[PDB]
């Protein structure tokens, strides 16, 4: 997809942020969005097309693929990016609002609170998405999925496409998110000092 | 699709709008257009291709898919975006017209009325599209669709692609639209004060 | 497709036009080109691929699809856009020519005539395309097409893809074109006064 | 394909050209490149995929499609555009060369000759491509192609995809090219006066 | 593919080059890259998909297609473009280096040598790629390919997609490369004088 | 994929780097990213679709393709590019930080250390990816892959798509990486002097 607008706003943010914050935005762009667009999206391109179940029951493949993957990982990661970005948008909006107010007439006591809260919310969203991914899928995609969802007769064997590659990228994204967390915590500590 | 032109005009609007209004435009861009383009459009990509009916009647799949999905959700959402955007275009056009008039020779009594009416119309279109979606599809896509449309013999079983993921995104868009409504109402209240 | 160049010229026109004219160009961009690119083109994407005829005669599907859809609606609409845009290009060219002439050495008596004629021609092309669409396809796409074109033996039953959605968008475009006509007529009246 | 670079150069040309010449470049952009990119290329998208021959001889479809369409119309039109554009590039290069020469130290006697010759060559290339198209394909694509090319046993019947639509666009392009010719001739006459 | 970056650098080169050199870069852009992107890449799009062998041996089509086309022509041409472009990059880098050196503190004796060597290397790479193409594929793609590569039993008949069109474009590219050579030689002669 | 953002940052780096460093960035752009996007990605486009195994066991093709290619080469190369680029981002960030610090109030003793370490890390990542590729795949892709992974009965024969072309590009990328190493070493030596 096209991320140009979000990139515009976030680049604008870069100016109004801590050094750790600029590192965080660089990470967001390079190791999440770029990889999604150029590496991961191709990996999941044939997720359902090459999902194959050992049966001749009509509709069994559509229901078994939907059971194994209620939301695809790539879409989960899209949502994750958007939600961890939103607070930064809030903060830069507050900043530009104060700027226009001063013109009509940096991290002051008024902004500081908003900035800290935005770091806090980035952290909360990151942790939430990581936990949700863990419970939904674990962190490994196994090649065999056994499904007993109607209309499938008894339990059928279905086989996932590219399970090892998908696992590699799952773990890669997990690590990127953990790095984001570390950065957020160090930024809170730096402000504290 | 390419939304660049609409984005140009709406970015122009951002200047001539209330703080709540700028939040609303940010929402429009990030949580509706971006998601459509990068997440939802892939979800619905194989909507008809992976729609499968248990029959060997020719033409039964084309007529049963058309019965279940008279308009696809993604196209409904496109139309929604365009129609909720139009009033903002009207208002910014009025603004630039007054600007050129003054040059030849902010929210004044002349504009205020137009602005309030444009908020009102955004609200009406949002509510209308939400209601229309509810009656057309409810808010859950079930995996099994039973169809009795000619040429299908008797009632046939057809199976939808990615029903759970489509449901997730349906609800997501519903929530985004509700947030838009709340923003519009708070903007009317703010003007009232 | 890529409409960037036409958009450049037409944006240039926006300056040299009446307020109604700027509304007309806004409509052209938002409700015709954007929709084509992001909504309609996907609807017609599988027009022939999912066109299915009840026969085992080779070549019957290629000849029956060509009979039902001699020109696809999307291409008809492309041509329509281009032809209703051309006169505006003529007028802005005349304007820039007079500008360069004056530099070497707004709606004057010389331009006024050209402007009125360009409105007239926009109107004629719009009416012509609407009428042509009516005679070629009516304004509803029915699900069943019966074809007796060689090599098909006797009359065969063919089934169209996405007939209801295609009908929705057909009517939508009809309405957009009618709005364009109303705008053109009001612009002629405004000039008359 | 991406025509951006050629568009850059030709837009640069627009300044250094006659009024008829600017009309010609506008035509080139709007009625040839835009249509190719947004209308015609989709029409020919499934040219070979939906080419079907009544046989069960392996390789018969690959050899019969190659016999009927040695070069596809869309690629012929691409080449046409490039070759009718080249002379304009030559002329603008000569112009910028004289400009730099004068700086180191409009249609003069030196340029006039080059300009006239470039018009002449545009005309020659246009006529050549039109004639070549006529002999290669006539100007109508018939639905049935009968092929006797090895490995096909005896004469086989093959059926073309979208013959009527392809015919419509063939004639459209023919008309565009004829308009280009008329423009070139009027430009020569205008210079003559 | 996206050639934007290379285009940036080469456009930068245009300033620092002979008139013949600017012609050469214009050729590179218009008659090699543009054609690849808009004409040739579609021709080779279904190269393997529509490659068909008369056999029911599994794996025979994958091994026979790989034998006939060890590297596809389009990728060969990509590499060719990149390698004939590299020396121009070297030269413009040398130029900007001397510029920065002079600022800290045209074709001089220092640059002249580098320029001549870069022309020489362009020529060598062009000749090498032309010769390599000749030995790898001749200059005509025949419709029938006979393959005896394991697992195929005995010799099997395989049929190429679009052989005549591919031949047309092969010869076209050969001619473009020969024109490049002529330009390089004339540039060396011009410098010599 | 879209590499625009990374390209922005790296172009920014070009200014703050040694001449050898600018050569290295030019290589990165032209011989790694451009080739990936325009040549290699098409080569691997049908990697799994045209992967064929001699069996009628369901799921055997999905598990045998995943065994032969746990990560596809193209994605490996993407990751490689990103990781060899990261240190340059670190260094330019340090540079801009010192710039802003000086404004509030080239290769100095403070920067020199960071620069040398960033060269060192580029080298380490390059060597690591080269070694990892060697152990994962060797440097030749053979046409036949024999797989005994459940559910396949006994050992089955699977046939790779485009093995010779993939081998050519594998070796090409190996050579590009080796050139990068040589450049890094010469840059360390140059600094040492
Ligand atoms: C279904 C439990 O079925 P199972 O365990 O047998 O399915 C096994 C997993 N299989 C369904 C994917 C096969 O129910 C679930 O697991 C629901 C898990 C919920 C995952 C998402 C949690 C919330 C994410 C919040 C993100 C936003 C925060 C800011
Ligand atoms: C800053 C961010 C950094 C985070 C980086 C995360 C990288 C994670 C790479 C590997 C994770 C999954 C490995 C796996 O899942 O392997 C299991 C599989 C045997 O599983 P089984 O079926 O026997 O049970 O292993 C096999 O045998 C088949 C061979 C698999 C080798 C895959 C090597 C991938 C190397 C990627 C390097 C990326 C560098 C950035
Ligand atoms: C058909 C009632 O058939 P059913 O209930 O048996 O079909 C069940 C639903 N299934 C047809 C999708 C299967 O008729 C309908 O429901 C028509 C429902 C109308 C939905 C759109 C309402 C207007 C939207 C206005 C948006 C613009 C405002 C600014
Ligand atoms: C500001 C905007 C925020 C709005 C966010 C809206 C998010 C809505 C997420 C979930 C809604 C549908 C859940 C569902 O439809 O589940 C039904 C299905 C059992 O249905 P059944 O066949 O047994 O009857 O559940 C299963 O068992 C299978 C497991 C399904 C787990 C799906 C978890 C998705 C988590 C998305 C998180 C997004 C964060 C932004
Ligand atoms: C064929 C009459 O056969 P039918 O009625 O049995 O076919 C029924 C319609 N079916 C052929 C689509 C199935 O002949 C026709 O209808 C020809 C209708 C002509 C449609 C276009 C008229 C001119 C458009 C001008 C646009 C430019 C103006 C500026
Ligand atoms: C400024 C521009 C505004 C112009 C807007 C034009 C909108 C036109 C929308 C509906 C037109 C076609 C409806 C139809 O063709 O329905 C026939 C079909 C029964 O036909 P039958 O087979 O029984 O005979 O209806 C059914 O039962 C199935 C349910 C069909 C419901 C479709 C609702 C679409 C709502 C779109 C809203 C767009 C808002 C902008
Ligand atoms: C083959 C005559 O076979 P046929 O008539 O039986 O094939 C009937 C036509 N079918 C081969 C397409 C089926 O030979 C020909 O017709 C060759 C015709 C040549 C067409 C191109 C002429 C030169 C274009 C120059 C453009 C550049 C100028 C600046
Ligand atoms: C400035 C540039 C302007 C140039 C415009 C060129 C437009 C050419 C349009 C029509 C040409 C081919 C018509 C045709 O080839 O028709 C033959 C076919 C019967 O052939 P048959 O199998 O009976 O023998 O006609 C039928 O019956 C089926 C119905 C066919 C109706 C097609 C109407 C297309 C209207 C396009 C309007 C474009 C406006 C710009
Ligand atoms: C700095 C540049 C270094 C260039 C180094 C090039 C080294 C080429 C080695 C080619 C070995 C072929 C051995 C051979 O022959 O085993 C194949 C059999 O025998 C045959 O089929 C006859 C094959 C004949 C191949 C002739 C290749 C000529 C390459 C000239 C390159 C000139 C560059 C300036
Ligand atoms: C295989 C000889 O088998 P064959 O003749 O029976 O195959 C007939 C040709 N078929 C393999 C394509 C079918 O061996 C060859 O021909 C190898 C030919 C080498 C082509 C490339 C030469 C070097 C390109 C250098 C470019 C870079 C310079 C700057
Ligand atoms: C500045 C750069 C300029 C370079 C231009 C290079 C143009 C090369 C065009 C034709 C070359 C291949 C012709 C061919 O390979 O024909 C063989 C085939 C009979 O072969 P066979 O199976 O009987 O043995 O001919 C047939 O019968 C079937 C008819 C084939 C006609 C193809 C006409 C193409 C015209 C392209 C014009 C391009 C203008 C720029
Ligand atoms: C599996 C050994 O099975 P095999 O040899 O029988 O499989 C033969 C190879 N086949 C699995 C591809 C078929 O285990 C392996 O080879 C794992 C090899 C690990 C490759 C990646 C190493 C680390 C990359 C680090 C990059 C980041 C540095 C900055
Ligand atoms: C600065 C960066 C420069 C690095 C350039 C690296 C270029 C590597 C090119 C060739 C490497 C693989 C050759 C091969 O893998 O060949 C094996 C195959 C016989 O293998 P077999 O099945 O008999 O055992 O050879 C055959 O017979 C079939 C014919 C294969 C000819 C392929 C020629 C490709 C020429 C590419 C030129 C690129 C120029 C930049």
């Amino acid at each position: 997809g096209d991320w140009s607008f979000l990139g515009n706003i976030l680049e604008e943010v870069n100016e109004h942020s801590t050094v750790i914050g600029r590192v965080w935005l660089t990470v967001l762009f390079i190791f999440r969005i770029l990889i999604l667009g150029t590496a991961a999206e191709f990996v999941w391109g044939d997720e359902q097309s090459d999902f194959v179940c050992n049966t001749q029951q009509p509709g069994c493949e559509n229901v078994c693929y939907d059971e194994a993957f209620p939301i695809s990982h790539i879409r989960l990661w899209v949502l994750q990016i958007i939600f961890v970005s939103t607070p930064s948008l809030v903060y830069v909006g507050h900043a530009v609002h104060h700027v226009r107010m001063e013109e009509k007439r940096r991290l002051e006591g008024t902004l500081l609170r908003t900035y800290v809260c935005h770091i806090i919310f980035k952290t909360l969203f990151e942790v939430g998405f990581i936990v949700g991914h863990y419970f939904l899928y674990g962190f490994r995609i196994l090649p065999l999925y056994r499904c007993s969802r109607w209309p499938c007769p008894n339990v059928v064997d279905c086989f996932v496409s590219r399970p090892t590659e998908k696992t590699i990228f799952i773990l890669f994204m997990l690590s990127v998110a953990s790095v984001s967390l570390f950065l957020n915590i160090l930024e809170m500590s730096h402000l504290g000092l």
